[PDB]
């Protein structure tokens, strides 16, 4: 148990990451995106104010955080540029491996047409198909871009593949023009934030500094663990953050996972304690589970615990954020699965298949004014037993209870 | 830090890991592999019989330990019926995951073809294009074979999506028909021994049950962190081995890093410390490195503490085991590589690109006759000397020396 310290989401994504990032972030030297790409949005809310990040790392409004995007993720640089232009200053605190693969736009083209047939339920942003070519050895990486002659050799290596598909993905005429000049434009303003980061964090590390490691999706999402193929196609799991940090596994002290009181998933896919009656309507319209651009709507459900002790299992949580307690202000009975009923067996450990897999539920007596609330003793009665039980059942004590989108409307145990 | 230990390569492979996981299996209730596939060869020699391991676990010589397959593993699962019939009553002790995915013969004709314009120099065993099938969501997982009728509907599936590619990759006619009766062979002969291994190791890790997991391949190989593009396509460090195996990082107890006293690597890619003189030769014809299907000589060279420094930092390495030191006998003076220099500027820290490094090599009085030494005290002096500078300048003890192929000329300290 060194200096690094990860917040992972334990369902499948949307459980308030960045929100819990955001809050804690100024006590670390630090804050590191190690995974996904700009299929993330995390959403922070502060004096009114909300930014929605989806690369960038939720250290971003402590000026004196040094922020990381390490060599897992996938870059979209064109809107890497556009999150850079939004602060000011990013100079020394914001770097991006030299490791770290590069989403084309032939990827994204890949991905909607994939999904014609496959329909997963992908954000159509790329990001499989990119991991797709890290595996298959030719995708190109950031420490390319600062070098025109190697960017070059890879991109012509890249239009030489790619012909064989113009038609199926629907490329264009104007593909290696515009590629082209993409680069052109976008390498010259990113070029300046390619470092070494791997070196950058081994060194903080034998140094003693603080480092808080951002996740992105959902334990459940993970390529290797979730619900596949209903997945990302990186790992989420903690572990991922040394993988590809430079960190190694014993450097990590604590996990937080993020849990919403409830669930949500978007896309395709299983979802045992899914409810599609008018009570999920419910959730997702108090809960605004839409997407980053209010378009998106979520599948809304009830809080799994077979689901989220396999997660807690997966990742080593020390400690848990319960998020959006809030959202249920008022509902007078909430459910809370315990259990699934699968052909007459009562399982009591997540499966790796849902076939069958139906909910058991205990349901607890609702509250009615938990939004807002910043002080243990002022929470009602009824959600302090919901509270309890969640600890007990999964076995890992809740330290953070968030009470609105706000940072400081957050309550630390 | 619990009950998890990790033995992994540090340098390119091939650095002595089937021998150390054989000598010390009998400790643990499980042995694992966690990624990789049949590209792996692990040799095990005991009372002058050899073993090579390609996906069966090194601990198959102990009929006591659960030999497990875990789950970012990818299965040719002929080759693995063939690891299956040398070895008596395995039932209940070795078990595949559900979740591990499955090679088909378009994967390594695939390999074949890309790599006659990247020629990375890879196995050709179709590794990397299984790897691109799972981050597409579309391959087939271990778990398909056991319902007769999935299996059908995603080999369906394959082959209308491999029609475009039936040219250009040289798939047979009889592609469909020859895929269709493998299955009808192969499958009855695998299922029995697919099971749900993450929960088995969840559960595992909660009883404090003691579990020994086996890397492949080597750290420098590691698709995000090696030497890319000449690596192979699965994550090689020790938080691989608790990403996808139901473990987590704070169950990660010793981390033993496995290192030749000499360098080699097979196929292409940077390599400060090789020698290609007739002495590069000699450590080649001397370590018989030649590989398995003893067709593929290696590129052999020297020590590298600058990389090896780097390996150990990833992995976290609690102690070393230094193989191969026989290999050495007779040499008049060892070299090993202690910085890099870079157009006149000397490099203490591995850097992440390596053109135009080239080493600063500090020399070594050799040694005559350590081959089957088997007490620290009757080492010769110069041999004692070379171990005590290697752990001082890595800063991490080693506690295996070995002497020979043979399993019990090891040396614990
Ligand atoms: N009502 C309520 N909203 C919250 C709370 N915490 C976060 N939110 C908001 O809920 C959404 C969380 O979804 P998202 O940002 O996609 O989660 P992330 O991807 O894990 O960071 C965002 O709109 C947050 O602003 C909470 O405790 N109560
Ligand atoms: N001369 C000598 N050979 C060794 C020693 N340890 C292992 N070997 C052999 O060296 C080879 C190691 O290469 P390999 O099996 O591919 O290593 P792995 O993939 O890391 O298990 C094998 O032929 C082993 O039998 C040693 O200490 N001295
Ligand atoms: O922003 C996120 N929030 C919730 N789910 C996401 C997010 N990004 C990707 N996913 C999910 O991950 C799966 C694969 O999408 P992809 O990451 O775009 O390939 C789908 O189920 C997505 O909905
Ligand atoms: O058996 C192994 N020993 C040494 N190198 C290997 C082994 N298996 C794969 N590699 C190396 O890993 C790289 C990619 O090969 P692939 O794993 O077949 O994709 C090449 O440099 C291979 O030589
Ligand atoms: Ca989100
Ligand atoms: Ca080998």
């Amino acid at each position: 148990s060194h200096m690094a310290d990860v917040v992972v989401g334990i369902q499948w994504g949307d459980e308030g990451k960045g929100k819990i990032v955001d809050r804690i972030a100024k006590d670390y030297d630090f804050v590191v995106r190690y995974q996904g790409g700009h299929n993330a949005g995390h959403t922070i809310v502060h004096k009114g104010v909300k930014h929605s990040l989806h690369l960038m790392p939720s250290g971003v409004l402590y000026p004196k955080c040094k922020n990381i995007i390490s060599s897992a993720v996938v870059v979209s640089v064109k809107d890497l540029c556009e999150e850079i232009s939004a602060f000011e200053d990013l100079e020394n605190r914001l770097f991006v491996s030299d490791r770290a693969h590069v989403i084309l736009p032939y990827h994204a083209k890949k991905d909607a047409f994939k999904e014609k047939s496959q329909n997963i339920g992908t954000t159509k942003k790329g990001i499989g198909p990119c991991y797709e070519d890290k595996m298959a050895r030719s995708g190109i990486r950031m420490g390319d871009l600062l070098d025109d002659k190697i960017l070059e050799e890879k991109l012509n290596a890249h239009f030489k593949a790619i012909e064989p598909f113009k038609k199926a993905y629907d490329l264009g005429e104007n593909y290696e023009k515009d590629l082209m000049g993409y680069f052109k434009t976008y390498a010259p303003k990113i070029c300046p934030f390619i470092k070494d980061t791997t070196s950058m964090l081994i060194e903080a590390n034998q140094k003693g500094e603080k480092i808080l490691l951002e996740g992105a999706q959902g334990t459940l999402l993970d390529i290797d663990l979730g619900t596949y193929p209903f997945v990302t196609s990186s790992n989420t799991t903690s572990a991922s953050a040394c993988v590809s940090t430079g960190l190694n596994p014993k450097a990590i002290n604590e996990v937080i996972g993020i849990t919403k009181a409830y669930s949500t998933r978007v896309g395709n896919g299983p979802f045992p304690s899914e409810d599609t009656t008018p009570m999920g309507d419910h959730l997702r319209t108090k809960g605004a589970e839409f997407g980053t651009t209010t378009k998106r709507p979520r599948r809304c459900g009830w809080l799994d615990l077979v689901a989220l002790k396999y997660a807690c299992a997966l990742n080593g949580c020390t400690q848990l954020a319960l998020m959006k307690l809030d959202v249920l202000d008022g509902i007078d009975a909430i459910k809370v699965c315990v259990a699934y009923e699968r052909k007459g067996e009562r399982l009591e450990i997540f499966p790796s298949d849902l076939k069958d897999c139906v909910p058991i539920y205990q349901t607890f007596k609702g509250w009615e004014k938990s939004v807002g609330v910043r002080k243990l003793d002022d929470l009602e009665p009824n959600v302090r037993e919901y509270i309890r039980f969640i600890e007990k059942e999964v076995g890992v004590k809740i330290r953070l209870i968030s009470t609105s989108p706000e940072r400081e409307d957050t309550i630390f145990l």
